């Protein structure tokens, strides 16, 4: 059972800008998604200090980068707090409306797309390189869900039937045809060293066989 929702008008406007604007510094998407993973890991770690049972769904706190040349997908896995069903459909987009609005006013004032993280909407920079984004997430208080959007003004949410995650978020980027450089090992290493050298959790690059 799949439910289809419409993006909030400001978010759909931002996504259309991100895909259609000519902007060559696309590598900032990985910094934004790693920063998102670091924030999610900070939250579950903070919550576990007063309730250690929140780590029953997994003690390890890490970020995994998994490129797949065959599927042309770059996957970013974290064992953070995860996202509930209300997070995917309503609450996180509601928090993002103001940041989205301010980001586009800035872009009209000559600001750069690379400053998307300062407005707390850095996730949508994934569409700089991805034609479709699939998000598998599991929160301690909810079931495992699958969020997906190829932009165009709509996204889908469904209960995920695949492999159980325990807890965390998996961001699967279905890369555009001309953005396969982010499946290269040495390219991912350069981006992580340049943008994410100060993340307080282990970032592991999965080398393909
Ligand atoms: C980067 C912050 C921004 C705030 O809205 N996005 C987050 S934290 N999550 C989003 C909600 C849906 C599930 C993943 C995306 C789409």
């Amino acid at each position: 059972e799949v439910e289809t929702f419409a993006f909030q008008a400001e978010i759909a406007q931002l996504m259309s800008l991100i895909i259609n604007t000519f902007y060559s510094n696309k590598e900032i998407f990985l910094r934004e998604l790693i920063s998102n993973s670091s924030d999610a890991l900070d939250k579950i770690r903070y919550e576990s200090l007063t309730d250690p049972s929140k780590l029953d769904s997994g003690k390890e706190l890490h970020i995994n980068l998994i490129p797949n040349k065959q599927d042309r997908t770059l996957t970013i896995v974290d064992t953070g707090i995860g996202m509930t069903k209300a997070d995917l459909i309503n609450n996180l987009g509601t928090i993002a409306k103001s940041g989205t609005k301010a980001f586009m006013e800035a872009l009209q004032a000559g600001a750069d797309i690379s400053m998307i993280g300062q407005f707390g909407v850095g996730f949508y920079s994934a569409y700089l390189v991805a034609e479709k984004v699939t998000v598998i997430t599991k929160h301690n208080d909810d079931e495992q869900y699958a969020w997906e959007s190829s932009a165009g003004g709509s996204f889908t949410v469904r209960t995920d039937t695949g492999e159980p995650m325990g807890r965390g978020t998996k961001v699967i980027l279905h890369l555009k045809e001309d953005q396969t450089e982010y499946l290269e090992e040495r390219r991912i290493k350069e981006i992580v060293k340049k943008h994410s050298q100060f993340i307080g959790y282990p970032i592991t690059l999965f080398v393909e066989k």
